[PDB]
């Protein structure tokens, strides 16, 4: 049964999971046939394996992941905003993303879709 | 072709018809055969009649609209956080959804979905 209360407490370990870069923690979020749509407009990675691969090369790079207003959710979807801050050769960058999340009767994410474009990529600090 | 800069006109434009009341202004950005789903998990309203009266009922009350954050943009889609002000049953309350639209190609909502809980529903009795 996805109620509000569990939608919103899996928002909040994805987004630790990511600042542990704990992969196996994240990939335990999805469902087994779950797909990442990361940015929209992309093909979709489907299955834990492929889940796995995009975590694991997305977080090559050390992560500040951070909810930045309340978690939206209902009818087993929740939506949420955040950034992620990372840094490389002395060059600050700030994602500034929405992400969606739908849910199976189970409580596992079965989709995922990370939405932004080039203008919420924040370069410089 | 839709741009960032058409989609981000597009919920600035909505944002504004909302804070004027402009009902015909807020029609005129949906497609004639447009679906709306507020809130997520709900009967999806389509075609302008549906979506006409949906927003002429939303509009009975005064609403204090504003974007809360940037917009995201990428692939025909947008998404953004905002907040929606009105009094009500003797309460001030500010309601905080993340809207997901989706655009054809000639500029035109095709598809929006509002997702927000009662946990996004802030009454100040
Ligand atoms: C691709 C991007 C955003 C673009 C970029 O420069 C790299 C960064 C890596 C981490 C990604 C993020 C998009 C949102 C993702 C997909 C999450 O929700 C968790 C990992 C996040
Ligand atoms: C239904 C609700 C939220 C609940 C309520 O009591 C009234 C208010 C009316 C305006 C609606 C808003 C939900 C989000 C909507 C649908 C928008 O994105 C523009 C009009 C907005």
């Amino acid at each position: 049964m996805n109620t509000p209360e569990h939608m919103t407490a899996v928002v909040q370990r994805f987004v630790a999971a990511l600042n542990a870069g704990d992969l196996d923690g994240i990939v335990a979020l999805f469902a087994d046939d779950a797909t990442v749509e990361n940015p929209v407009g992309s093909e979709p990675r489907s299955g834990t394996a492929a889940i796995r691969e995009f975590y694991a090369n997305s977080l090559k790079l050390p992560l500040a992941v951070e909810l930045t207003q309340e978690v939206r959710a209902v009818a087993n979807e929740a939506a949420f905003a955040f950034i992620v801050s990372f840094e490389y050769q002395g060059r600050k960058t700030v994602v500034a993303p929405i992400d969606h999340f739908r849910f199976n009767g189970a409580g596992k994410v079965v989709s995922m879709r990370a939405l932004f474009g080039e203008k919420n990529i924040h370069a410089g600090a």
